């Protein structure tokens, strides 16, 4: 029994993180067999953020310029390119502890594990989602950028975000591990902000049949709903959009609690016309919406790596 | 900015984790040097656990019933001892991924990372916090025994619980690795509930520092009161009284953003009184205790947002 947020263990991307430093400038990159990738802004100074030109920054730049540290090591930079906000650094060393990896880009919606790491050293591991908007509620500070967001889909590291800034409201943005910035946000000093938020609706009902699968029932209630008629509501709240394919995904909880999805859309509607009159659910008097459906499964199941 | 329940990276134990068997029982076993430490519960059957005689049980065993593997690998046992609640079986081969480690045991109100695993092999991570009543609020299922609690604080690993058990309220309960229990609670199918749990009070005060620090001040007040008159109104919503070390302990935090410790007691008292009439604090409706002050010194900003 119990339910937390719980992240991927942290150990195979810790053996990735190394120390970047161009200049004044030091942050994280991730060495993956001989090639360490890091956010491209490690070499600008802040006069350059205000209009960078990154190729010609570049350009000026020798592979000596680059200092990489793993561990108590000195990495030697043999080669420098850049993929799109991503710099990438060829070195003279293949990293012996790179684990089986891919690159993916998540959608909003998608949840993963941040290892936090400043001066290439991990600090901390938090579970965290990519929002509707695009940004994520991290905690990161200054010396932050380059660490990374990943999952692990049986014994491989799927990488899918990389941190290169945060927002005036508090929130992060950053790109997948090919540069692509999730959101409309660019890497340089511009008026930037977070758009309005929604709260992702499938995870919501996710978290409502983890609460079943652990005791706390008191929401559930006789009454059904349609799909139409739920989405009128959902769109009332600033919830999401749900779904054929959130139905199609929530089908297993449906079954193994015996609460259809659309008769947990009516205790989410009435959950939201009413509030929880003083009660919680797992702990929580706010609906919970950063654990996905495959989550609830995987905890609730003990899944392994 | 931000704040997240956030664990310790958890690579130094997971180099640790072993699986355990002893005839058709498998749990978890941490692997440190030439030695696994685990569950002595790992020896009972179902029906030993009324009223088992582990002395009875373990006498009966010889160092080949132990079945200990370590990733594809077999270990061989060749000495074993019950310390405590915990079995240590001592192997012929030295963990090579052994980090710096300590056993610390820890008091109520401390928190500390938890691996999940199970067959030996880690599942999730996620921080949790000694309950005043000496019991966790874990997430773990059948065959999550022996997984076990630590800081690194530093690079050193401090491991502080290994979990045996769960209650029938759905919480947990477990030893330092010296087999002690939190608790007084047994490694025995008995009743033993838990006593009523209690909220950390000097937790929540080092979490409205780290909503201070992070730039709300909404639930401030002019007021302040003594640590006697604060006490006495905590006690009657069910907080842990506030101690002197308490106070001393959120001297820094009171330091770093200009705010009395009996300044925030007062906030603290009007919260309980008012509730957050639909406002939040760090992203919670609700007030949170599973942060300690070290934790938010370890994950705020040094510079408050103003
Ligand atoms: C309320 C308010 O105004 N807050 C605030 C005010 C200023 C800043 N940023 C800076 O001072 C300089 N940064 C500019 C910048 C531009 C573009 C790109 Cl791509 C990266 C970066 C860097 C950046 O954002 N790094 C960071 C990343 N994560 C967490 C940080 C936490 C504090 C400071 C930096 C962090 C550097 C952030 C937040
Ligand atoms: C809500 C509710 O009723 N929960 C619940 C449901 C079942 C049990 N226990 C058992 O079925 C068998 N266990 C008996 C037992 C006796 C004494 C000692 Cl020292 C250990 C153990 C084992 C044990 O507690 N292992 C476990 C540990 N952690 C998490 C578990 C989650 C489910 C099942 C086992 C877990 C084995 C306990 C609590
Ligand atoms: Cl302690
Ligand atoms: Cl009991
Ligand atoms: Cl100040």
């Amino acid at each position: 029994s119990g339910f937390r947020k719980m992240a991927f263990p942290s150990g195979k991307v810790e053996g990735c993180m190394v120390q970047v430093t161009c200049g004044t400038t030091t942050l994280n990159g991730l060495w993956l067999d001989d090639v360490v990738y890091c956010p491209r802004h490690v070499i600008c100074t802040s006069e350059d953020m205000l209009n960078p030109n990154y190729e010609d920054l570049l350009i000026r730049k020798s592979n000596h310029n680059f200092l990489v540290q793993a561990g108590n090591v000195q990495l030697r930079v043999i080669g420098h390119s850049m993929q799109n906000c991503v710099l990438k650094l060829k070195v003279d060393t293949a990293n012996p502890k790179t684990p089986k990896y891919k690159f993916v880009r998540i959608q909003p919606g998608q949840t993963f594990s941040v290892l936090a790491c400043y001066n290439g050293s991990p600090s901390g591991v938090y579970q965290c989602a990519m929002r509707p908007n695009f940004t994520i509620k991290g905690s990161f500070l200054n010396g932050s950028c380059g660490s990374v967001g990943f999952n692990i889909d049986y014994d491989c590291v799927s990488f899918c975000y990389m941190h290169h800034m945060e927002l005036p409201t508090g929130v992060h943005a950053g790109t997948d591990l090919e540069g692509n910035f999730y959101g409309p946000f660019v890497d340089r000093q511009t008026a930037q902000a977070a758009g309005t938020d929604t709260t992702i609706t499938v995870n919501v009902l996710a978290w409502l049949y983890a609460a079943v699968i652990n005791g706390d029932r008191w929401f559930l209630n006789r009454f059904t709903t349609t799909l139409n008629d739920f989405n009128l509501v959902a769109m009332k709240y600033n919830y999401e959009p749900l779904t054929q394919d959130h139905v199609d995904i929530l089908g297993p909880l449906s079954a193994q609690t015996g609460i259809a999805v659309l008769d947990m859309c009516a205790s989410l509607k009435e959950l939201l016309q009413n509030g929880m009159n003083g009660r919680t659910i797992l702990g929580s008097a706010l609906l919970e919406d950063e654990f996905t459906p495959f989550d609830v499964v995987r905890q609730c199941s003990g899944v392994t790596f």
